[PDB]
C-alpha cells in the first residue's frame, strides 16, 4: 500500500500520502490496538550508527538536489571515518541547521508548524562550561524576545557521547514561574513548577515567594553538576492580563511571559543526540496555563472569574466553566495584542495549519500530524482541523522526551 | 501483554487486559496511526464467529462447559451445516444488543449500556411492519420526555440481495432545501436525502423543521415512504434563560436522537437494519449549523445579537456565541423536562464509567478522538485521561448508503 488518503470531512478535500513510507520508529499501536492518546507509548554502537547517519546524509544531498553527486559520495566516506575511527561523527554547520529545521518541520503534534523554514539556528557546539550555556541562553532569549516581535530560534549545545558528559538544561522551560506547596497544603505561584522549585532551593536559589518568581536557570555542562543562574530580568518580557470589557480582571493580578522555550526535549539528527537544545517561537492564546493559579485560599482563576462574572456556579449544565475559559482567554489575547507581543489566536493557528498541511502533502507527499494534539484544548469542532484526517508517524530528525535529568545525574 | 493507562489530572494509573481478547483491526499500523481516520460472510466461516460469541455468552451468565453450553455450540453447529446460518435465541439476542454498545469505542454513553431495552423484530416482512415496529419504539423511547435507551433489530442479512435497511440516518431528522441563490432551508446536513425522499414522491412542506418520511426497506425490496404521526415526535423550542432575543431565532430541535443507519454484528450475523437511540449531550444539537436569513449562521446571527466584534477572530466571537448557544439548548430541554446530559456531567459519568469496566471486566475500549467534546475539552476530565481503543465484537459498524448499492425494480 504506497499511497494512503485522507479526508476533510467539511470540504471533502482529499489529499494523498505517500512521505509516510519514510517513516522510521514505531508508533506505539498495532494493528489491533490504537495508543494515539498515551502521553508516550548506552549511547549507539558503531554499527547503529553507520545507517543512522546514511540515512540523513542521503537526505540532505536530496533536499540540496546533489543526491548522488561527487560531494554527497565524499561526505559519505567522511562520516564512515569518523564513526570507524571515533564511535561518532560531526555534523557540518550546514547539516545542523537543516537538521534542526526538520525536527521542527516532523514534529507532528505541533500546530505552528508553518514557520518551520524560519527557524534561527544557534551553533553552540564550542560551549564547554555551565556559564558559558547561560551566556548562550542569554543571547537566544534576547534575539527570539526582539522587544515583542518574537522570532523563533534554537540553540545547540554539544552531542551526546558516552552519555556520562551530557550536556543538560534541567529547567522544562527557559522561563516559568516559581510554585511552592505551603504547609497548609495550599500552592503559591505555578503548581506545574512545584517539584523543580524545590530542587532549585535545595541547589541554594533564595526564592522571593511571591506569585510569580521566574526561576533561576539549571544548567548542565559536560556531565558536571548543574549550576544556578538568574536571567537578566530586563530580558524577561511580561504581559500583564486585563479584559477589554471586564476593569475588575486586571484587580486578579495576573501575568504571563512571552517567550515560550522549551528546553527539555532531546533532538536527535543522523543518529546524534542533542540533549540539550532549547527552541522557542511564541505563543498560541489557549496554552497560557494562568488557569491554574489560585486567585485565594482556596479557588482557581477560572473559578473565581466566574464569581467575578456573577455565573451560576451550582450546576455544571449552567456552562458557567464554559463562560470563563473564554473570557479569560479573551484577556490573554487582548492583553498581548494591547503590548504588541507576538500571540495567535487557535482560529487563525489552526487555518494556517491545514493550509500548511496542504502545501506539505504537495511539496512533500504528506505531513505527520497528530490530531489529539493539534486540535486546540477549546472549541474544537469550530475550527477547521477537527473534520481534517490526518496520518501520524514518526521522521527523523525529530524532537524526543527524555527523562528527567535529576533522575539520572550522577552526582559529583 | 497488560497495558496501562494514566490519568495525568489524578494520577489514576488502570491496568488493561481486555485488549488481548480483541480480534478485529483498527487500522494503525506499528509505523503509521490513523486514529483520526473515519472509516480505517461464507458458511465456512461462520461457526468460528459464531462459537466465539456462544462462549462468551455462557462466560457472561457464569456457566462456561455446562451442558447447556455445549448443547447450544452442537445446535448451533448443526444449524449452520444445514442452512447456512443460525438464529440467535432471545437472551443472546439482548446480550449482544448490550454489548455491541457495550464496545462501543466512540461512545461517551455507555455507563448506562445494560440499561437497554431491546425490541426483537426479527419477525418482520414488510415496511408497513417495519414502520410499525420503529412508531412503538419511538414512542417507547420517548415515554413523553423521560427518554429511555432502546434498539429495535430487524432480521438479519441472508444472501445480501434481501436486506432490511432504514435509508434514513436517524429515525428523526429535518429536511434540508436547496435555495435558489445557494443558502439552505433547514437542515443542510440532510439535503442529500431530503432529495431522494422527493424524488420518491414525498410532497416537502419546504419549511425549516420538515420532519422527514421515514424510507423503509424490507427484504431487499424497494423502499416505501412513511410520515411518523406527529404526535409522537417530541419536540423542544430552544430559548435562552438571559437573553429574551433568542426565541425570535425561531429554533427548535427534536428531543429523540435514533441512528439508524447503522450495522450491528453479533456472533457472524448482520442486522442491517437496527435503529437505536438514547438521549442528547446537549454539544450534539446541530442547531448551529442552521440559517437564521440569507446569509448567516445562527452561530453569526447569535454573535450579531450579542453585538460581539465580528471582524477578527481574536475577539473569539464564536467561541462566546458557541457556548450561549449550548447554554440555551441545555436550559430549554431542562425547561420542558426532556433528558438531556451536559458534556462535563457527560464524561464525569464516563470516567467512572472506565473505572468500573477496568475492575470487572479488565478495561474499556475507548476512542479519545471522539470521546473529547467538541468544546471546552480540557476542562473536562477525559481531555487528560489517556485510554486504549481495539475493537470487540459484537459491534455496530458503518455500511454504505442503500442508495449506492440498491438495484431498483
Ligand atoms: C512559532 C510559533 C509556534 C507555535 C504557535 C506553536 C504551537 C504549539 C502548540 C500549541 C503545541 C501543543 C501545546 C500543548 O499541547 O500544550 C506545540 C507543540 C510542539 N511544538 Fe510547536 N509551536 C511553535 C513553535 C515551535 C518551534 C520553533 C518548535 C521547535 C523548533 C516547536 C516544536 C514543538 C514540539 C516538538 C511540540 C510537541 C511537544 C511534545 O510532544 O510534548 N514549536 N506547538
Ligand atoms: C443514553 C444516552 C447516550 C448518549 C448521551 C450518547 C452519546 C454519544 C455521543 C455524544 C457520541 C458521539 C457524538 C458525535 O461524535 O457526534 C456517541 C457515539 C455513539 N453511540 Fe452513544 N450515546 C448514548 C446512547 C447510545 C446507545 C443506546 C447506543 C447503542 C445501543 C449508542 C451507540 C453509539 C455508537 C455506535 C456510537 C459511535 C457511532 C460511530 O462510530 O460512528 N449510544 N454517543
Ligand atoms: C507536559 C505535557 C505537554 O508537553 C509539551 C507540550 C507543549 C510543548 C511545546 C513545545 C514548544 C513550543 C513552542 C516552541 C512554542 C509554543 N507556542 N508552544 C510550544 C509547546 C512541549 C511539551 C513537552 N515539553
Ligand atoms: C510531567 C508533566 C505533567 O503535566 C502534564 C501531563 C500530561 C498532560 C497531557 C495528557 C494528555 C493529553 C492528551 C491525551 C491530549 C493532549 N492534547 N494533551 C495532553 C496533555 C498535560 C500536562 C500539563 N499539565
Ligand atoms: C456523521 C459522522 C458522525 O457519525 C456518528 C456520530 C454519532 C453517532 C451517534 C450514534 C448514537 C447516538 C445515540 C444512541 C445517542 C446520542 N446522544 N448520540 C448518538 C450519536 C453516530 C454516528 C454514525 N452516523
Ligand atoms: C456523511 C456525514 C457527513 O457529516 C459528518 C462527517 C464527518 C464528521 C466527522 C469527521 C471527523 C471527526 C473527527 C476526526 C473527530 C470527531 N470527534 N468527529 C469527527 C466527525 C462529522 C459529520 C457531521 N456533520
Ligand atoms: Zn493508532
Amino acid at each position: 500500500p504506497r499511497f494512503l488518503k485522507v479526508k476533510n470531512w467539511e470540504t471533502e478535500v482529499v489529499l494523498t500520502d505517500t512521505l509516510h513510507l519514510k517513516s522510521t520508529l514505531e508508533t506505539g499501536c498495532t494493528e489491533y490496538i490504537c495508543m494515539g492518546s498515551i502521553m508516550h507509548p548506552d549511547v549507539a554502537t558503531k554499527d547503529q550508527l553507520f545507517p543512522l547517519a546514511k540515512e540523513f546524509i542521503d537526505q540532505y544531498y536530496s533536499s540540496i538536489k546533489r543526491f548522488g553527486s561527487k560531494a554527497h559520495m565524499e561526505r559519505l566516506e567522511e562520516v564512515n571515518k569518523e564513526i570507524d575511527t571515533t564511535s561518532t561523527y560531526q555534523l557540518k554547520d550546514t547539516e545542523l541547521i537543516y537538521g534542526a529545521k526538520h525536527a521542527w518541520r516532523n514534529a507532528s503534534r505541533c500546530v505552528g508548524r508553518i514557520q518551520w523554514s524560519k527557524l534561527q539556528v544557534f551553533d553552540a557546539r564550542d560551549c564547554t562550561t555551565a556559564h558559558g550555556m547561560f551566556n548562550y541562553i542569554c543571547n537566544h532569549v534576547k534575539y527570539a524576545t526582539n522587544k515583542g516581535n518574537l522570532r523563533s530560534a534554537i540553540t545547540i549545545f554539544p552531542q551526546r557521547t558516552d552519555g556520562k558528559h551530557d550536556f543538560r538544561v534541567w529547567n522544562s522551560q527557559l522561563i516559568r514561574y516559581a510554585g511552592y506547596k505551603q504547609p497548609d497544603g495550599s500552592t503559591l505561584g505555578d503548581p506545574a513548577n512545584v517539584q523543580f522549585t524545590e530542587i532549585c532551593i535545595q541547589q541554594g536559589w533564595k526564592p522571593p515567594r511571591g506569585r510569580f518568581d521566574v526561576l533561576p536557570l539549571l544548567l548542565q555542562a559536560n556531565g558536571n553538576d548543574p549550576e544556578l543562574f538568574q536571567i537578566p530580568p530586563e530580558l524577561v518580557l511580561e504581559v500583564p492580563i486585563r479584559h477589554p470589557k471586564f476593569e475588575w480582571f486586571k484587580d486578579l493580578g495576573l501575568k504571563w511571559y512571552g517567550l515560550p522555550a522549551v528546553s527539555n526535549m532531546l533532538l536527535e539528527i543522523g543518529g546524534l543526540e542533542f540533549s540539550a537544545c532549547p527552541f522557542s517561537g511564541w505563543y498560541m492564546g489557549t496554552e497560557i496555563g494562568v488557569r491554574d493559579y489560585c486567585d485565594n485560599s482556596r479557588y482557581n482563576i477560572l473559578e473565581e472569574v466566574a464569581k467575578k462574572m456573577n455565573l451560576d456556579m451550582r450546576k455544571t449544565s449552567s456552562l458557567w466553566k464554559d463562560q470563563a475559559l473564554v473570557e479569560i482567554n479573551i484577556a490573554v489575547l487582548y492583553s498581548f495584542q494591547s503590548d504588541k507581543v507576538t500571540i495567535v489566536d487557535h482560529h487563525s493557528a489552526t487555518e494556517s495549519f491545514i493550509k500548511h498541511m496542504e502545501n506539505e502533502y504537495r511539496c512533500r507527499g504528506g505531513c505527520p500530524a497528530d490530531w489529539v494534539w493539534i486540535v486546540p484544548p477549546m472549541s474544537g469542532s469550530i475550527t477547521p482541523v477537527f473534520h481534517q484526517e490526518m496520518l501520524n508517524y514518526r521522521l527523523t530528525p525529530s524532537f524526543e522526551y527524555q527523562p528527567d535529568p535529576w533522575n539520572t545525574h550522577v552526582w559529583k
